[PDB]
């Protein structure tokens, strides 16, 4: 599946839950990994809109090269099948 050796840590607390299953189904049904916490195993972290991260946080991301993403990358793509470019959906480097 094009998450394969993906590990996604979720902040998306403010989510409906049915966004939040559907997120964790999307991820689980293809090939994607979950981390309950921040830890240096994780390659991404999903931040909703409300969610912010704190700067021992956003250190840690630095230096275990975590890619933060907001929802849509895992939405778009799911439509697109195929893994696009996290760099396009960074909060906190929009583009």
């Amino acid at each position: 599946g094009i998450f394969a050796n993906c590990i996604f840590c979720l902040k998306v607390k403010y989510l409906p839950q049915q966004q939040k299953k559907k997120l964790q189904t999307d991820i689980k049904e293809n090939g994607g990994k979950f981390s309950q916490s921040l830890n240096p195993q994780c390659t991404h972290i999903i931040l909703d809109n409300a969610d912010v991260l704190s700067q021992y946080q956003l250190n840690s991301i630095q230096k275990n090269h975590v890619h933060i993403a907001n929802p849509d990358f895992i939405w778009k793509s799911i439509r697109e099948k195929r893994l696009l470019d996290v760099k396009n959906y960074d909060p906190y480097k929009p583009l």
